[PDB]
């Protein structure tokens, strides 16, 4: 899939994280912290500052425990800025599953399309990390 | 549907318009004035103010021709005031279509699930208007 923001990166575009006035909004994608999972958000109140989320199992979460996924996607070869950089710290969904994990990343991607590679912290290996993997760029968060 | 956003309610709740600030994002719904026609977006472009929309045949339009339908609904029993009133014109999506007309208000839902009922705009008709139809909250916008 092609860039779909064209142009100092915006909330939600890639790497930039959401603002402090954000609310996701219902049908969006999220990490839940319940362990982080994938989930939708299904409802928001200002009352209790509490989304609903469901699932992707109906969760009632703090915003604090919502880390909305990024919703743009910049070229790698225009916004570098708006990826991740080898080495940070992020959340990044486990391959195949749908529950987010600390990794480092190894390489952010270099065509729109790519992925990124990343490390998963994971103290069955020697070093801590697994061998490296590739998660899509909408399941990579900031940690 | 129940209502999913709880408390002024804010930009795309029901009948309260995008901010100017405000951008569409990559699979939302909008009506995109090609006829004012239902369409998820594509891409935005901050260089050219465009958009890029599929209809739901991709078009580039200028944001002007792009309005984005509401991502919240209120309850009408403690937020009526996040709903079109009877006898406000709107551009309201023709049942069973992909195409948007303008119709005044006859009744707006007094149930979260319910839909508004809206009269078109018909000129083939001696009053200039259909008789009532019923159309979705999501699909009703301001004109």
């Amino acid at each position: 899939g092609r860039e779909n923001l064209y142009f100092k990166p915006p909330p939600l575009c890639g790497a930039i994280p959401a603002s402090g006035d954000y609310v996701a909004r219902p049908g969006d994608k999220v990490a839940a912290r319940v362990q982080w999972i994938l989930a939708e958000v299904v409802s928001y109140s200002h009352a209790t500052n509490k989304y609903e989320v469901d699932d992707i199992e109906r969760h009632t979460l703090s915003r604090r425990r919502v880390i909305p996924l990024p919703q743009w996607k910049a070229n790698p070869e225009t916004d570098p800025e708006a990826l991740f950089q080898k080495e940070q710290l992020v959340l990044a969904l486990y391959p195949q599953t749908t529950c987010f994990y600390r990794a480092l990343i190894h390489a952010p991607p270099q065509r729109p399309q790519d992925d990124y590679s990343v490390l998963f912290e994971d103290t069955s290996y020697a070093d801590g990390y697994s061998p490296p993997l590739n998660v899509a760029q909408r399941y990579v968060v900031a940690c």
